[PDB]
RNA sequence: AAUCCCUUCUGCAGCACCGUUUUAGAGCUAGAAAUAGCAAGUUAAAAUAAGGCUAGUCCGUUAUCAACUUGAAAAAGUG
DNA sequence: CAATACCTGGTGCTGCAGGAGGGATG
DNA sequence: CCAGGTATTG
């Protein structure tokens, strides 16, 4: 009775299966509990469980970082009126109340409705005198008299709850923003700064080029462009980038701007290369322009002037437009300017209607009308009827803002003393920010909080430098986060450019190396000393050692040889000391270096110099050596700063030492006798303490629940959920089978609305690319779901191997191609694919694009490649050709890659497998295998499906997942018994490129007949592996059975309370308040709460005015938002929701899914607590699935067998009004879609006389009617069906309830009609 | 299971711009009223998961969940 | 009550730490 | 986008 499992990981489903020596799938009596005339069932041992899809904690971080800024912008304004308290009680007692009542209604609010000055005179007088806040900020601005404070704090106010953007470190000149002067400038610093052939700025328009809304890199472009004799890599080109935003290195040309650290950055280069007037008239120009494009001789306050120039020209161009409009078109003048519901200038000011859409109603008709020319140039501009909250405010930095206030402050400190003492308080509070390296500023209750207090008090903007520890803060930020050495888990890794860590690397790769001289018949290791000599003569002096000085400097001039033969490395070696020679040249003392007393100290200050950003805390932490260097030597250090963490800790690389040698990792590396072991030799010795020491660390973190170690793994949480719930079933199916281990188990994984990401991706490239592509040929999200289009934007409208234009009209005419052929490797991504006008022009078709393409297009490849339109990778396949193209081993991996599972994750979840199947040990304490665990990837069982005919169709029903399951477990189970030496690639265990091309793909072929032998065994056991006359009949009797266990899992639905969508007011009770007080009904509110689960009640409620009890029993949705106070008391919450004499012991917990069965089988799922999904799964038999398969698709280029297919389709045509019979029964018995399916049939009708292909294809469509779960709309040819929903949960009150198991197996059935009273 | 770069997949932190909602921004004239004819419109306040106690310039949408017995829970046991 | 149609919150930026896989050694 | 909530129309 030995048994093996089959799984079927994925992400929204676990497929299982269970089967026997000759590949059946048992059966068993299964008892069903409850309270059911039922007492047991007959299951057989295979399903599938379906689950909803688990979903990324990010939305989760977003909203919750938006909780905190939300929280931070109300305590701005709570320190802004805290500071203006006492004396604004001197002027108006409740100015600060009636700006909180502001939201409430008249009859709700305590003071008088009109906010400002609480008269209605008043306050028309201000509105009359302000249009809008920004009148106001000008006029506190520039004015000189006394104003009224409340004035002066809804301006200051305006500019602190709205401050602008922090992507500029530095002050910022008010004025100065000319772009043409400052590039003048700039031009004359360069001409007589350089030495000879001055630079013209004749007939340049550096304002226009410059102040055009564009990317900064084509803005380059187009100046170096302007430029003659200026590369785009030119020094003054990279002055102009370093100008434009983008950051320049003039490490080349001399052999973002807005860091604070890159100002240190720009002082250790002068130091490095010894006039920078022109970098003091760069970044000047750099305001100019960023201003410039926002916004000064006529006040110091000029982003409320252009707002104020929005307001006037929206006054002006309405008076001229309702002016036209009265004369021209007269008749559509309540639908311009009356229709809140039309998208005219009612809808863009009162109704739903935003600028852009706005602009595409009315363009047509400035264009029909006459006299708006300037009014279309303005549209055109995007500067036509401007409000001034808009979308394009982003660009405002705080400096400006602060720049106003800063004004009003001036202006109004005169008058107000304690304006003139608050006014840095102020100043602070706009500018103060949370650093992001301190997190929130928490006392113990947020799980996401490091930071720590220099002293236990209140936090303020301004007491922030004294109370929160910038530096400990700081250091936990990276230490918190920091990785831990696999190996010593309690280790913290190097970093990446510890001398250590380069000393350890260096050593690993020099100890495997070999050598061939004359006198040698045999190659051999380098000795401890040899190495020894290589390191100090080479890697100490050299940055790279080339195998060239290998043989040169130390085997000819140490070992006085001629020519010597190298292997273990090539060319050039791939580790290098290269901290070594940064601190040889900055400290200048080799020696020094050299001294293995000073590792420790140098350990510590690159530590410092990788673990910290900030000059500040650098130095702070590196005086502690100060005394050791002089003092250009320490400020040649604290510039100097490393980034990266290795992946091993010190006390593995060299602290650990074996029992019996008594000598470290690295020792060993040095020198290890004549065996040279590396490091992974050195891990993995049973004669070394190595290996037992790791695993004596390993253990004790590792002693956690399932789940915690399942979160600690790498990959999607919802492969994550997909890979629990599998070790879930696994407990389940061993606990089914008696608590016996299977022999085997069998794993597959399955490979991994981004339309947005598309249009997003295109229009990044675009714009930084500088096309017009999109204004030519404007596209929507659902136009790039099409291949041919997203690579046609993708390529810019260009053949990508032929110097020509795309249209495209004709992408129909045209091909795709992959870079590297299919034949080779089954990439079908954009990663690896190209639209051409003839995938001839790609050179022959058997390799890499030719070299003649390469040369032709590399310039446009690099172009596409900045703009990031095409990846890395691509553009090196694209190019491989420069390097030789394919080669033959090139040819073999992408063969062997196809067919064995070479993922972490596949064996992480083998690994998970193994250790809980695998616990006894035998004599010499090694593991006992009981269980084999095999992983397969899907080609293998999709090869053998389409081979064999046991085709799959996905829309059918769930059951090819349980399928493919039981298909896995049986090729993979098989495979292994024919060919055990190929364990070591698919059984987890620590166990010519033209021969393993042939081995790998012909490792499949001893399933076929062709004669291969009817029975086929293992060549030295002699035992029977496969019997081609019996075992496919099984395999076929498997696929037809229609009981299969599919389960939906069960799930409380969690997340947010509701929709977001802040509705108006409405006489409905479906409204929900958004604050404690706040009446839907006078204020709005949400509506469309989530119910968590619903709840089976029996009680009575109140009937009449005579308030009489009747019993009742019916479904409650508990939502998200009451779950918290229905749990803590459900009595109290029933009776409260108005029930009376609650059954409590009668009150079942419904979630999302669960299952009910009501008569003739029919099933229905729980969708909430007034809606159902269909419940039951049409068990199609398998020769109309082939059938529907074969027909699906044309079968063209073994083509001559492909005959045999169609003949059977065309023979057995009277399969599809089979097809719809067995459809017409289910629905008639199951679905009750009377309307639906009486369209359905009428459909079907209609097209007889389409092509049987058209015809399969639809009804493929058409099992969107009968698919378990939610009713969906489809479409059968031109016709749409919508869904048919069940609204209304009443009958499940009397149907049987259903409890299922993981497997589906174990069953407890409640028949509710034994419910009421 | 080397380094570099790129891509993708994950986790955390700090910010910005809108959107919505109610109220404020005296609508006028003729109508009994409905309605008609005109004037006007760009701005602001406040909320932005109800809220919680642990009162922090903190926390509140991820992960986990058939039934039944035990347990505070994690989880064990039951065919 | 059952069929029918409509609705559904978005965008941009800065830093950091990691797993992975692909292609090459800048 | 999918699919559960909502009002409107019978
Ligand atoms: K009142
Ligand atoms: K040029
Ligand atoms: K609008
Ligand atoms: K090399
Ligand atoms: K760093
Ligand atoms: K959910
Ligand atoms: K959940
Ligand atoms: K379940
Ligand atoms: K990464
Ligand atoms: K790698
Ligand atoms: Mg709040
Ligand atoms: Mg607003």
């Amino acid at each position: 009775k030995k048994y093996s499992i089959g799984l079927a990981i994925g992400t929204n489903s676990v497929g299982w299966a269970v089967i026997t020596d000759e590949y059946k799938v048992p059966s068993k009596k299964f008892k069903v509990l409850g309270n059911t005339d039922r007492h047991s069932i007959k299951k057989n041992l295979i399903g599938a469980l379906l689950f909803d899809s688990g979903e990324t904690a990010e939305a989760t971080r977003l909203k919750r970082t938006a909780r905190r800024r939300y929280t931070r912008r109300k305590n701005r304004i709570c320190y802004l009126q805290e500071i203006f308290s006492n004396e604004m009680a001197k002027v108006d007692d409740s100015f600060f109340h009636r700006l909180e009542e502001s939201f409430l209604v008249e009859e709700d609010k305590k003071h008088e409705r009109h906010p400002i000055f609480g008269n209605i005179v008043d306050e028309v007088a201000y509105h009359e005198k302000y249009p809008t806040i920004y009148h106001l900020r000008k006029k506190l601005v520039d004015s000189t008299d006394k104003a009224d404070l409340r004035l002066i704090y809804l301006a200051l106010a305006h500019m602190i709850k709205f401050r602008g953007h922090f992507l500029i470190e530095g002050d910022l000149n008010p004025d100065n923003s000319d772009v043409d002067k400052l590039f003048i400038q700039l031009v004359q610093t360069y001409n007589q700064l350089f030495e000879e052939n001055p630079i013209n700025a004749s007939g340049v328009d550096a304002k226009a080029i410059l102040s055009a809304r564009l990317s900064k890199s084509r803005r380059l472009e187009n100046l170096i462009a302007q430029l003659p004799g200026e590369k785009k890599n030119g020094l003054f080109g990279n002055l102009i980038a370093l100008s434009l935003g983008l950051t320049p290195n003039f490490k080349s040309n001399f052999d973002q701007l807005s860091k604070d650290t890159y100002d240190d950055d720009l002082d250790n280069l002068l130091a490095q290369i010894g006039y920078a007037d022109l970098f003091l008239a760069a970044k000047n120009l750099s305001d100019a322009i960023l201003l410039s494009d926002i916004l000064t001789e006529i006040t110091k306050a000029p982003l409320s002037a252009s707002m104020i120039k929005r307001y006037d020209e929206h006054h002006q161009d309405l008076t001229l437009l309702k002016a036209l409009v009265r004369q021209q078109l007269p008749e559509k003048y309540k639908e311009i300017f009356f229709d809140q519901s039309k998208n005219g200038y009612a809808g863009y000011i009162d109704g739903g209607a935003s600028q852009e859409e706005f602009y595409k109603f009315i363009k047509p008709i400035l264009e029909k009308m006459d006299g708006t020319e300037e009014l279309l140039v303005k549209l055109n501009r995007e500067d036509l009827l401007r409000k001034q909250r808009t979308f394009d405010n982003g660009s405002i930095p705080h400096q400006i803002h602060l720049g106003e206030l800063h004004a009003i402050l001036r202006r109004q400190e005169d008058f107000y003393p304690f304006l003139k003492d608050n006014r840095e308080k102020i100043e602070k509070i706009l500018t103060f920010r949370i650093p992001y390296y301190v997190g929130p500023l928490a006392r113990g209750n947020s799980r996401f909080a490091w930071m720590t207090r220099k002293s236990e008090e209140t936090i303020t903007p301004w007491n922030f430098e004294e109370v929160v520890d910038k530096g400990a803060s700081a250091q936990s930020f990276i230490e918190r986060m920091t990785n831990f050495d696999k190996n010593l888990p309690n280790e913290k890794v190097l970093p990446k450019h510890s001398l250590l860590y380069e000393y350890f690397t260096v050593y690993n790769e020099l100890t495997k190396v070999k050598y061939v001289t004359e006198g040698m018949r045999k190659p051999a290791f380098l000795s401890g000393e040899q190495k020894k000599a290589i390191v100090d003569l080479l890697f100490k002096t050299n940055r790279k050692v080339t195998v060239k000085q290998l043989k040169e400097d130390y085997f000819k001039k140490i070992e006085c040889f001629d020519s010597v033969e190298i292997s273990g490395v090539e060319d050039r070696f791939n580790a290098s000391l290269g901290t070594y020679h940064d601190l040889l040249k900055i400290i200048k003392d080799k020696d020094f270096l050299d001294n293995e007393e000073n590792e420790d100290i140098l350990e510590d200050i690159v530590l410092t110099l990788t673990l910290f950003e900030d000059r500040e805390m650098i130095e702070e932490r590196l005086k502690t050596y100060a005394h050791l260097f002089d003092d250009k030597v320490m400020k040649q250090l604290k510039r100097r700063r490393y980034t990266g963490w290795g992946r091993l800790s010190r006390k593995l690389i060299n602290g650990i030492r074996d029992k019996q040698s008594g000598k470290t990792i690295l020792d060993f590396l040095k020198s290890d006798g004549f065996a040279n072991r590396n490091f992974m030799q050195l891990i993995h010795d049973d004669s070394l303490t190595f290996k037992e020491d790791i695993q004596k660390a390993q253990v004790s973190g590792q002693g956690d629940s399932l789940h915690e170690h399942i979160a600690n793994l790498a990959g999607s949480p919802a492969i994550k959920k997909g890979i629990l719930q599998t070790v879930k079933v696994v407990d389940e199916l061993v606990k089914v089978m008696g608590r016996h281990k299977p022999e085997n188990i069998v794993i597959e994984m399955a490979r991994e609305k981004n339309s947005r990401e598309r249009m997003k991706r295109i229009e990044e490239g675009i714009k930084e690319l500088g096309s017009q592509i999109l204004k030519e040929h404007p596209v929507e999200n659902t136009q790039l779901q099409n291949e041919k289009l997203y690579l046609y934007y993708l390529q810019n409208g260009r053949d990508m191997y032929v110097d020509q234009e795309l249209d495209i009209n004709r992408l129909s005419d045209y091909d795709v191609d992959a870079i590297v052929p299919q034949s080779f490797l089954k990439d079908d991504s954009i990663d690896n694919k190209v639209l051409t006008r003839s995938d001839k022009n790609r050179g022959k078709s058997d390799n890499v694009p030719s070299e003649e393409v390469v040369k032709k297009m590399k310039n446009y490849w690099r172009q596409l490649l900045n703009a990031k339109l095409i990846t890395q990778r691509k553009f090196d396949n694209l190019t491989k050709a420069e390097r030789g193209g394919l080669s033959e081993l090139d040819k073999a991996g992408f063969i062997k890659r196809q067919l064995v599972e070479t993922r972490q994750i596949t064996k992480h979840v083998a690994q998970i497998l193994d250790s809980r199947m695998n616990t006894k040990y035998d004599e010499n304490d090694k593991l006992i295998r009981e269980v084999k665990v095999i992983t397969l990837k899907s080609k293998l069982v999709s090869d053998f499906r389409k081979d064999f005919q046991f085709y799959k169709v996905r829309e059918i029903n769930n059951y090819h997942h349980a399928h493919d399951a039981y298909l896995n477990a049986v090729v993979g189970t098989a495979l292994i018994k024919k060919y055990p030496k190929l364990e070591s690639e698919f059984v987890y265990g620590d166990y010519k490129a033209t021969a393993k091309y042939f081995f790998y793909s012909n490792i499949m072929n001893f399933f076929k007949t062709e004669k291969r032998p009817l029975i086929e065994t293992n060549g030295e056991t002699g035992e029977i592996v496969w019997d081609k006359g019996r075992d496919f009949a099984t395999v076929r009797k498997v696929l037809s059975m229609p009981q299969v266990n599919i389960v939906k899992k069960t799930e409380v639905q969690t997340g947010g309370f509701s929709k977001e969508s802040i509705l108006p007011k409405r006489n409905s009770d479906k409204l929900i308040a958004r604050k404690k007080d706040w009446d839907p009904k006078k204020y709005g509110g949400f509506d469309s709460p989530t119910v968590a689960y619903s709840v089976l009640v029996v009680a009575k409620v109140e009937k009449g005015k005579s308030k009489k009890l009747k019993s009742v029993k019916e479904l409650l949705g508990i939502t998200i938002m009451e779950r918290s106070s229905f749990e803590k008391n459900p009595i109290d919450f029933l009776e409260a929701k108005g029930y009376k004499e609650v059954k409590k012991d009668l009150i079942i917990k419904l979630p999302k899914y669960s299952l009910f069965e009501l008569e003739n089988g029919r099933k229905r799922m729980l969708a909430s607590a007034g809606e159902l999904q269909k419940g039951n799964e049409l068990a199609l038999p398998s020769k109309y699935v082939n059938f529907l398969y074969l027909a699906s698709h044309y079968e063209k280029l073994s083509p001559e067998d492909n005959e045999q297919k169609q003949l059977f389709v065309e023979q057995h045509k009277h399969y599809l009004d089979e097809i719809i019979e067995q459809i017409s029964e289910f629905s008639k018995r199951v679905i009750l879609a009377d309307a639906n399916l009486d369209k359905v049939l009428s459909a079907y009708n209609k097209h007889r006389d389409k092509p049987i292909r058209e015809q399969a294809e639809n009804i493929i469509h058409l099992f969107t009617l009968t698919n378990l779960g939610a009713p969906a709309a489809f479409k059968y040819f031109d016709t749409t069906i919508d869904r048919k929903r069940y609204t209304s949960t009443k009958e499940v009150l009397d149907a049987t309830l259903i409890h299922q198991s993981i497997t589906g197996l174990y069953e407890t059935r409640i028949d509710l009609s034994q419910l009421g009273g």
